Parts: C-alpha cells; sequence; structure tokens
C-alpha cells in the first residue's frame, strides 16, 4: 500500500517534554492511518532550530516542526499576547485557554500564512537563570546580560527589568552560557533540565514570567492534500502529543527543583511575585494599549 513518510523536528533533546510530544505524534500518526503515513523524528535541532524550522516548514523543504511560540510572531503576529508576562495565573489556566475557543481562534490565524496548525501544546513556564548572581528581587535582574528568543514581546518586557537582551537561536545557547557570552537565559524547568544547563548556569530563580505555549505545525498544502479521515488523524495525533507533552512537563515541574539542587543550582523557588509584576508596570500599560483591554481581560478572566 502506498506510503508516505514525513520528517518532524524540535530543538530540544528526545528526552524531554519535546521529545514526548513529537514521539508520540509519530506513533499515532502511523496507528492512526494504518501505517500509510509514517514520521522520521528529528532532535537538538537537526534540520534547524526553531525560527529556521517554522520557515522550512512554510518552505515545505520539511513537512512537520514542533515549536515554541517564541519565533512565530515573525510569521503570524496573532499569537504576540500569548507572550505578555503574568498573564496566565498556572498551567490550568494557559491550557483551558489554548485548547478552547481562544486558542482554536488563534490556530486558524495560521491558515492565512501558509500552515495548518494542527494543536497547541507547551513548553511551559519560563525562569531566569544566569552565571553572576543569585535574583532575589527585580532589581538583581538590572544590568544582567540575558539571551532571548526572537520574540519582541519578550525583548519588550525583559528591557523592562533592565536586562541587556540578545536574541538567540536555541542551538547557540549552551555554547553561549558556556563561554560567558550572555550571563544567562530563560526558559522552562523542562529545558532547563533537558538541556543540562545547570552545567552552565549557577543560580535559577522560578520567576515563572511568561507561559510558553508549543505548536505542532505542519505545510499547508501538504495538509490540505491529505485525504480527509488522514487530516483528521493527524490532527487527533498532534492531540494526543500535547497530552503526553503537558504529562511529562507536570513530572519535571514536580521534580526540577530537587533535581538541580543535586545537581548544583542554587534555585531560588521562595520569590515576591507581586514586586516583579509591579517592576513591569511602564510596559505592562503598552502591552495594554497594543493589544487592548478586550482581549486581554477575555484570556484573564477565562476559567
Ligand atoms: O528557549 C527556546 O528557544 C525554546 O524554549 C526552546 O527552543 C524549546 O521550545
Amino acid at each position: 500500500a502506498a506510503q508516505t513518510t514525513m520528517r518532524i523536528n524540535i530543538s530540544t533533546a528526545q528526552n524531554s517534554h519535546q521529545g514526548v510530544a513529537i514521539d508520540t505524534f509519530a506513533k499515532e500518526v502511523e496507528k492512526r492511518t494504518g501505517g500509510r503515513y509514517k514520521v522520521q523524528t528529528f532532535y537538538n535541532a537537526a534540520l534547524g532550530a526553531e525560527r529556521e524550522s517554522v520557515e522550512a516548514v512554510q518552505l515545505g523543504t520539511h513537512e512537520l516542526t514542533f515549536s515554541s511560540s517564541g519565533p512565530i510572531p515573525n510569521f503570524v503576529p496573532e499569537t504576540k499576547i500569548l507572550d505578555v508576562p503574568f498573564l496566565f495565573r498556572d498551567k490550568a489556566h494557559a491550557r483551558a485557554v489554548l485548547d478552547g475557543p481562544i486558542g482554536q481562534e488563534l490556530l486558524t490565524r495560521f491558515d492565512g500564512k501558509g500552515f495548518k496548525a494542527l494543536a497547541w501544546a507547551e513548553n511551559g513556564f519560563r525562569h531566569m537563570s544566569n552565571s553572576k548572581r543569585a535574583v532575589k528581587e527585580p532589581g538583581d535582574l538590572k544590568g544582567l546580560k540575558m539571551r532571548t528568543m526572537e520574540n519582541p514581546v519578550h525583548i519588550a518586557a525583559y528591557k523592562g527589568f533592565g536586562i541587556v537582551t540578545t536574541p538567540m537561536a536555541f542551538s547557540e545557547v549552551f555554547t553561549a552560557l558556556q563561554q560567558g557570552t550572555v550571563d544567562g537565559q530563560e526558559n522552562p524547568l523542562s529545558v532547563i533540565i533537558s538541556a543540562k544547563f545547570d552545567q552552565v548556569q549557577k543560580h535559577l530563580t522560578l520567576t515563572g514570567h511568561v507561559y510558553s505555549p508549543a505548536l505542532f505545525l505542519m505545510n499547508k498544502a501538504l495538509f490540505d492534500k491529505l485525504p480527509a479521515a488522514d487530516q483528521q488523524a493527524f490532527i487527533d495525533a498532534a492531540r494526543q502529543g500535547a497530552k503526553l507533552n503537558r504529562a511529562r512537563v507536570d513530572e519535571d515541574d514536580a521534580k526540577g527543583v530537587a533535581d538541580l539542587r543535586a545537581k548544583g543550582m542554587t534555585v531560588i523557588d521562595n520569590i515576591d511575585k507581586a514586586r516583579f509584576v509591579a517592576a513591569l508596570a511602564p510596559v505592562n500599560a503598552q502591552f495594554e494599549k497594543q493589544f487592548g483591554k478586550a482581549a486581554l481581560e477575555q484570556i484573564r478572566s477565562a476559567q
């Protein structure tokens, strides 16, 4: 029987929340299509880091990618609202928003930019790490040189803390931290652990300053050529991928502080979040003007 082999990649390790996502997706696609579609999985930025990969999928040089929302505004501007600091109360809030009508509407914004966005998934809440000093209050961030993703909302937000930002593809981060080009970076525990950033970062604070969604993306032309039953199979495979992805994030978050302490990191997990929110007031006010009160309240009031 005719079979098609496609490729999907991530910037992170096979042994991570995102590796679980794409391995689960590949297994489900094969099962739900009775072997007529197979998906080869690639890790650690093989086939490109996130921005390059989203571009590649748009071009069609490979078929699929799983990416955080970080580089997405370079392609689909509507997702920026999700990247606002301190927008989501907790993972349940974020997941409910993305799975429900608000997130579905955002998926439709990908169609006109040459993707099928199969499903929302999760990277996690992001936390600040660095080599220089323990961060116990927002003032401790001032002057730190921090790598960021290629995301305009994060860059503006972190400048609000007095951080000196440098956007970089994820594939360059470990080496930049090791060499001291930047003092630090920010990422969920799922990434910090799987990327072994404990080896090149002494300090971590659970600032939880933004929620980082992720997405399964497919080249639109390729998706549209799938038979209808197979389109449905790919969507359902992605949703199952998101389920196991989120479960792994939950496990990582539950055990991660003890794990990273055992590995030698000084992890500050007791901070006054209100103080960090207050520090961003000027930039918060700009985001409120940018996205509008209705859209931000629509998300904040979701339950
Ligand atoms: O820091 C980043 O670039 C991302 O969190 C990473 O590629 C996983 O999605």
